[PDB]
């Protein structure tokens, strides 16, 4: 199917992220991804909380078990509702934190961008 992709553009973003064609299981693990029983790898981080477990947003990413496609989204602190952290630059602290997190993935051959 088409739900896992090789590129993702977060809601509102001007950048697109691409899954590295050379992404490695052990590197995913080293960056904090957890492999589920299905073989897929997941990662989640809170963004810009006001108090413990009161995040403004969360970043979620899953890589498929075959290591050839991914999903990545921003949601609100409830972990479900789609969020747009970029529109009108209304959430700069969340964007800085997101970029910091993803910069590590760029440096370790997980994601690229244009
Ligand atoms: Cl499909």
């Amino acid at each position: 199917g088409m739900a896992y992709t090789t590129t993702v553009k977060l809601d509102g973003d001007t950048k697109t992220y691409t899954l590295s064609p050379t992404v490695k299981k052990y590197t995913l693990m080293d960056l904090g991804f957890v492999k589920g029983r299905s073989g897929a790898f997941s990662f989640e981080r809170s963004l810009d909380p006001t108090s413990p477990y009161q995040a403004a947003f969360k970043l979620k990413m899953t890589v498929n078990a075959d290591l050839t496609g991914f999903k990545m989204t921003t949601v609100t602190g409830n972990g479900v509702q789609r969020a747009n952290i970029f529109k009108n630059d209304a959430h700069p602290e969340a964007v800085e934190q997101l970029r910091y997190i993803l910069a590590n993935f760029i440096e370790r051959d997980i994601l690229t961008t244009d």
